């Protein structure tokens, strides 16, 4: 799943940060095309990266989807979110057609140490979405 060339911070910048459209249908080839297949679901969190890591300061908590791993972080505020449902799969990834929901939700997220490639400035980052409540 995960490309060679990304962290686990930057691979969740591209899949739950940055929409590179307002339009799911747009915004999720960029995901795909890493993928080499078409996501069934996939959600983006309208927030930056900064305030993701900010979220992982958080005092640590259990993760809701898998009770035995514990690097996970509520995001005490709710953000505005896009979840972008595949509709019409296709051999080609280009033909893949989306549907969206827009919502207002808390998020928790996992957090790990930084990888040498992010910047110093952050020591610990985002590396999974586990939870939109």
């Amino acid at each position: 799943m995960k490309p060679p060339q990304f962290t686990w911070a930057q691979w969740f910048e591209i899949q739950h940060i940055n929409m590179t459209s307002p339009r799911c249908t747009n915004a999720m080839r960029v995901i795909n095309n890493y993928q080499r297949r078409c996501k069934n679901q996939n959600t983006f969190l309208r927030t930056t990266f900064a305030d993701v890591v900010n979220v992982c300061g958080n005092p640590n908590i259990t993760c809701p989807s898998n009770k035995t791993l514990k690097n996970c972080h509520h995001s005490g505020v709710q953000v505005p979110l896009i979840h972008c449902n595949l509709t019409t799969p296709s051999q080609n990834i280009s033909n893949c057609r989306y549907a969206q929901t827009p919502a207002n939700k808390f998020y928790v997220v996992a957090c790990d140490n930084r990888d040498p490639r992010d910047p110093p400035q952050y020591p610990v980052v985002p590396v999974h979405l586990d939870r939109i409540i």
